[PDB]
């Protein structure tokens, strides 16, 4: 009975991408056909995440809620929570620390797309774990904007350090992050750091500590993208759009995860269709009721 | 004393480009480093006009007004009104009729892009009229969506039909229209076409039918984009950010020419750079005041 | 000890003029020659003997660039198609080149990109008999061979280009087979479109109930590069892939080195020459680069 | 009648190993070679004798591709560069072809694109003595020739790549000269890196004073492709604007049939050959679709 609690951090001060970023927050914005957070929220949804609580800013919450309502519209349950200042990932678990309760949960960032072969059968194995904590580690050209991971010549993780001046190698830990039921309380006992943040990489410095830490590699197979400059968001654009035309096939798209999961019928299907007929999106779950795919 | 008023329509049911359009409206979202709305307003900026009405949905009016202001922050005046409904580009000097008064004017697009050699000397005559109407024609290959000018063999313009269904030639009439101070009336006065809309075209063949209207052709050398599709949207962006990557200089920047018309003096300049000093967009106006740049 | 045969012939005139003197197979997608992904593809798989098949106007040209293999621990041949007849032909102009020895072919302007490609490959590459072929989900099927399948993915049937597509699975540009197909090829006649068929070559497989079918997932890229745009479309995704990753796609170089093909002291000597520029740069950053593998 | 160079050898190895064995300017700029629009602004400046010179391994790939431009109503000529020694070889290498008329050089891999452009090279053209070259403004001038320009944008001084560049206009790859330029590249000596410097040449007319300096507004392109991701950036700007248009960039044959340099049999005539592709049916198009000019 695994009822993970998923949470998507989706705030941030928002400068960097002034001003495409001015009064509309970086996590409503298009990455190509639909905006950028469906990636991250699909990405919880194929790991079999069904309670999601979104965190923005105060004045962005709102623009979320009216862009995902609570997700009964895909058989899911989808809740609302306020970063008033940018602290840290890790104060995203005290923010949702009643929405997690005793709950195992997840972390995703609001603005990290995932993609790859197998990556739902990577997911569902961090998913099914009962205790202990699982990320993911995947080489970058710029791992020392990141926490970056020591691995011995097995690939057996050593230690995580936080944007090190000389990164010990190329892994950076991905925006996405798989903890027990002690996450909650360990956020809550860490510190503030240099850079004045509640720091990630001491949550999962601490299951290291304690043997409890699984660090995967994800392969150069998988596309692990954050967007964050102009460049690099429509890099992500193009990238997605050249796989969706080439198989006729959405990535991210929540309403054919959520058919797939059996958590919406046909019949609701049709109906969050019948109203899109017009646009090529709705085009697509139109047709998810007669196109054989594997799944 | 030619104070021209310009009226931005940035409006539209808004859902061909569902779901990214789903609770932000397209003309706010990104066309590479800018918000889409940057383009137009300095277009009409680059024409002379420096009092601009912006017309959009009762629902997305006051999102264009936390990101423009009244526009003294550029030495300019903007303003604010609603379309209730989509119901045709003429009703622009209907919702308009009071800011424009007694005064000629000039209605753009919000998602329409104009870029090439020479586009400030050409709206700069276009603005200069004061009799009559100047549109502009522009050879696209889909002329079938737009009005379509019939062209002589010396590209005199013969007659404007609004999307036939074997159009007479390529030639679109862009989404920039400059009139005379009789156009409100003239809106005021056509009825809504079987499509249910108040025509532009209608408009336009008025002035044509008075032998009035100038058509000039927009040449090949110019980019008159819209952004119909997901693809062009990011067909857009690619083409701005290659031009500004090769130059080091920002298409459409407002207080860069803001600055250059005086708008704006230095010191006002260097104010509303210094809080963007982190980024780059803050860093470009930073450098305006060093940059010899031939303007 | 499985024989790879690269079909890097003549694609006609719809590229024209980007093709008008230079064979399209040698044209770049983004950093490196078309045909280098192909190529990655077998050695991913394996295959350390590779025969490239062109024109004969441009069999010097792919010479040039990849030599005999030596450089990397292979062996590559070459051989001409004069006129561009069908797939299947690759079977007889490499007849001597496969002997009785397993093989595969591969199309020189089809890239494969994904995670565990290849345990899909070592998997097909290890089969005792028989021949494995792909299916790949693709919004165009009826430009290609089409699988049919039943409620469980198994193929019921491949037509070659059908009117009427009994489903979306279009069938990769990348073959397995055993010692049967030369012989076969050598068998089948030309169809209505006048080519020797791989679609009646795999038809035969499936007939015979020794093709495997294995689907390709959407997590994979698979990607021919048939009109100017897909040919952009395939480059800037290899390239937003290569600037976040740090990492080159289909670096021959590197899969030598891996798989044991060359060692540290002959790629050292490889990137020596190239050390003014980015790829001979990254070559000397593979002896110091912790990846995974 | 001026006489056109193209300048269209040896670019070193940056690109390897994308040019390993293709020379740049004949791989693809989106739909076409890459040299057809280096080729276009000279036919679209009125010049209609061009020489092209390549390296000699490629210059049979060149004539291959352009032929002797009768087919376009053209003069196109072919001279090798045995080693790339500098821009200002080029008048040495066409020393003959130039004889006592004025010329023009374009860089082999130079795109030029924006409205009027005709006007401003039709100008440049039409001068009776003297030189003219372009200044555009880029973000990293010191790789170029750089313009120092007074406070009215008359031109003071040219450097060939500063440390410290007096401003960010860069001089374009495209020159017009008079009768002199071939005696002055000849008592050029090479530069400090070992070059004949076009910058040299230039400064000569500068201190004569007969040089004109002319701006190309930020409202042109003026491409050049020196990296992978430029060569991406050029080629989906084409692509961008083609397929808005419905018009194609830097298409000969459109140019030589609007200047009437061909007539409408003879353009019919080179477009059914290829009516089964996109760019025979732009061709043919062209007898029809009204465009102004
Ligand atoms: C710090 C913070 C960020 N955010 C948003 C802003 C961005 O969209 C996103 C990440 O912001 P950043 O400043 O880059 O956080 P960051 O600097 O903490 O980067 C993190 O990146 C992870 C991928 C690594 O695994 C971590 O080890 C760490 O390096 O989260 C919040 O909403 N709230 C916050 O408190
Ligand atoms: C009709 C309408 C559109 N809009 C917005 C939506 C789009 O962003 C933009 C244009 O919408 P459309 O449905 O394409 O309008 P449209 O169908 O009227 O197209 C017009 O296009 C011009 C370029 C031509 O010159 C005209 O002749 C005409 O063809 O204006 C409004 O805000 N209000 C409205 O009343
Ligand atoms: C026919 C042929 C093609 N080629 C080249 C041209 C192209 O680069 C490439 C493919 O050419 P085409 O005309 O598309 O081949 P094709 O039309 O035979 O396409 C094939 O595609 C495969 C992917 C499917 O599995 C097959 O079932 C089949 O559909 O191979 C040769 O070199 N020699 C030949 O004899
Ligand atoms: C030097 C040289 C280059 N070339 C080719 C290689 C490239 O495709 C192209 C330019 O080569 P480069 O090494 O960049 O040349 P370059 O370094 O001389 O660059 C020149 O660029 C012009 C735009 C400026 O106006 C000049 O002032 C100068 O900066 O010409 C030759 O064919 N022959 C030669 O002798």
């Amino acid at each position: 009975h695994m009822a993970r609690k998923g949470i998507i951090l989706a705030g941030g001060s928002g400068t960097r991408l002034y001003p495409i970023t001015h009064v509309v927050s970086k996590q409503l914005l298009p990455v190509y056909d639909k905006p950028m957070i469906y990636y991250p929220l699909s990405t919880l949804m194929v790991a079999g995440i069904r309670d999601v609580l979104i965190i923005s800013t105060p004045q962005d919450t709102p623009r979320f809620e009216a862009m995902l309502g609570d997700g009964s519209q895909w058989g899911m349950n989808i809740q609302y929570a306020v970063q008033p200042s940018p602290d840290g990932l890790a104060q995203a678990f005290i923010i949702g620390r009643e929405f997690v309760g005793n709950d195992p949960s997840a972390l995703i960032l609001g603005d990290n797309i995932f993609y790859g072969h197998d990556l739902a059968k990577q997911l569902e194995r961090a998913n099914a774990r009962t205790d202990g904590a699982t990320v993911f580690a995947y080489h970058v050209h710029d791992p020392e904007r990141y926490g970056v991971v020591e691995f011995d010549k097995d690939f057996r993780a050593l230690s995580i350090e936080e944007k090190p001046a000389k990164p010990r190698s190329n892994y950076a830990v991905t925006g996405l992050y798989f903890y027990d039921n002690q996450v909650c309380d360990i956020a809550a006992d860490i510190k503030p750091s240099a850079r004045g943040e509640l720091e990630i990489t001491d949550v999962n410095s601490r299951y290291l500590s304690q043997k409890t830490l699984d660090v995967e590699i994800m392969g150069r197979g998988y596309a692990w993208l954050d967007t964050g400059t102009h460049d690099s968001l429509i890099e992500a654009a193009t990238f997605i759009a050249t796989l969706q035309k080439r198989q006729g096939l959405v990535v991210a798209c929540p309403e054919e995860i959520a058919y797939r999961r059996k958590w919406i019928n046909a019949e609701q299907l049709l109906a969050l269709a019948r109203p899109l007929s017009k646009n090529a999106y709705g085009q697509y779950l139109q047709n998810l009721l007669t196109d054989q795919v594997a799944w």
